């Protein structure tokens, strides 16, 4: 940052030095996540320049700890980039010269991207080929589904991970046993068979152009 001396710079503020994502964390299996610290010292003026001696460390379960790169911007704020091990929680704790700071420290459970958050995590399955939902492959026949809510699918919810994997969710229901026949053909044809128009008719429907004499009798006279 700083570069037109080296002798004297002001030590940071923890009563008014603090940290922000973009609202609060969130932290994968698989992706590192990413925040930012924004510096302030004695009368809540930024910080006028940077290198100053902050800290970042990243705890998971049982004695796992992992020390995460800081970086300077070049402008009072430093980018952070840290990562979470285990499908569980990690835990973000971040120091300033020997002191805390505030939004941080924050616990942050770990999960594979989007592949079940809400509402997605509620999306409609038979139980088939396995113990609970969908089986492993991706097609196990014929059908995603059988339908349980009621209406057309503008007003039903659709979320997931992708729009041809996933399927669609809702979380409303009654007392009762409903059902409509249908679902969300996976594979095979949609309405089984052919259409066609009716012929009424079937010859003969027409006759002789006079009915014949068969017969004169009269004999001679």
């Amino acid at each position: 940052h700083h570069h037109h001396h080296h002798a004297s710079k002001p030590a940071p503020s923890a009563e008014h030095s603090y940290a922000e994502g973009e609202g609060l964390v969130k932290v994968f299996d698989n992706a590192p996540a990413e925040f930012t610290i924004f510096a302030v010292d004695t009368k809540g003026v930024a910080r006028t320049d940077g290198g100053d001696p902050f800290e970042v460390a990243i705890n998971g379960p049982d004695g796992l700890v992992v020390d995460a790169k800081v970086t300077d911007n070049n402008d009072g704020t430093y980018g952070v980039v840290y990562d979470a091990p285990v499908e569980g929680n990690y835990n973000v704790n971040v120091t300033l010269r020997g002191n805390p700071i505030k939004n941080m420290p924050i616990d942050v459970k770990c999960i594979e991207g989007a592949n079940g958050e809400d509402s997605s995590f509620g999306s409609f399955t038979f139980t088939v080929a396995a113990k609970n939902k969908k089986g492993e492959v991706k097609t196990y026949g014929g059908d995603k589904f059988e339908v349980s809510i009621t209406g057309p699918a503008e007003e039903i919810t659709l979320d997931a991970i992708d729009n041809q994997d996933g399927t669609y969710t809702a979380a409303y229901s009654l007392v009762g046993n409903g059902r409509f026949s249908t679902g969300v053909k996976l594979n095979g044809k949609h309405i089984e068979g052919s259409p066609f128009k009716q012929v009424l008719g079937n010859e003969l429907f027409s006759t002789p152009v006079w009915i014949s004499q068969a017969q004169g009798i009269r004999a001679g006279p």
